[PDB]
């Protein structure tokens, strides 16, 4: 009943792989975002968009202190592949769900 295109997926808890994929990209390009360099950034929880691609969207331990949600767009293969940080939901709760923007 529902489309396949643009679809989240229900919030949920990472892979091995994910947060491998995920968080050296967080460390790098966090500090546009939020004018200071994180010293760490955890994905603590993920959901995907289907896309041209994939849009991760990850609730973030950063510093160990607090929480952010991010958003990653994840090359298809054939574009090469990169991973880029594309926006972010600043100043969030643990239980804040995870919604897509």
């Amino acid at each position: 009943v529902m489309p396949i295109c643009g679809g989240i997926s229900a919030a949920r808890i990472p892979t091995a792989d994910e947060k491998k994929k995920l968080e050296p990209v967080l460390l790098q390009s966090l500090y546009a975002h939020l004018g200071s360099k994180p010293t760490s950034a955890e994905v603590v929880l993920v959901a995907t968009q289907v896309v041209a691609g994939t849009n991760y969207f990850a609730k973030v331990k950063v510093n160990n202190d607090h929480y952010i949600h991010t958003r990653v767009y994840e090359q298809l293969p054939c574009y090469g592949g990169a991973l880029e940080l594309h926006s972010v939901q600043m100043n969030k709760t643990d239980t804040d769900p995870l919604d897509y923007f």
